[PDB]
DNA sequence: CGCGAATATATATTCGCG
DNA sequence: CGCGAATATATATTCGCG
């Protein structure tokens, strides 16, 4: 249902796909991540995941740098405050997805005949 | 005309093949 | 050492929305 993705894009200042990257990070709870591994877990292509990581890093969700032993590959870093920020977002987004499903159900229940 | 997404082209580095 | 592919990054064009 695209209306729910539009609601998340509008209200959370991040896309549903950007939210799925944070869900991936929130399930794994590692200190650092590879962008090729984000692509391996979420099949959006290289420029889409780089745009997602550029938006999310500017929104403070993770730190972003080229690797310490190789100057092309990336390290996406997650501090303890960022882990709490991500878990709090997942709680808020699941609650708001529940509210969005409930108002949809109330709009459908208006068809009370037949 | 202007914003943003899909797509192609170009920059920079490290890797694998030769 | 040199060519080409893969990684992350960034710019520009064509298309759809506004």
């Amino acid at each position: 249902m695209d209306k729910l993705k539009s609601l998340i894009k509008k209200e959370f200042s991040i896309s549903f796909e950007e939210f799925a990257v944070l869900t991936y990070i929130s399930e794994n709870k590692e200190k650092e991540y590879y962008l090729k591994d984000i692509i391996n877990h979420l099949n959006y292509k290289q420029p889409q995941v780089v745009k997602a990581v550029k938006i999310l890093s500017q929104e403070d969700y993770f730190d972003k740098k080229r690797n310490e032993h190789d100057q092309r590959t990336v390290l996406i870093l997650v501090n303890a405050q960022q882990r709490k920020k991500i878990e709090s977002l997942l709680s808020r987004v699941n609650k708001r997805i529940t509210e969005a499903n409930n108002e949809i159900e109330l709009l459908e229940h208006h068809h009370h005949h037949h």
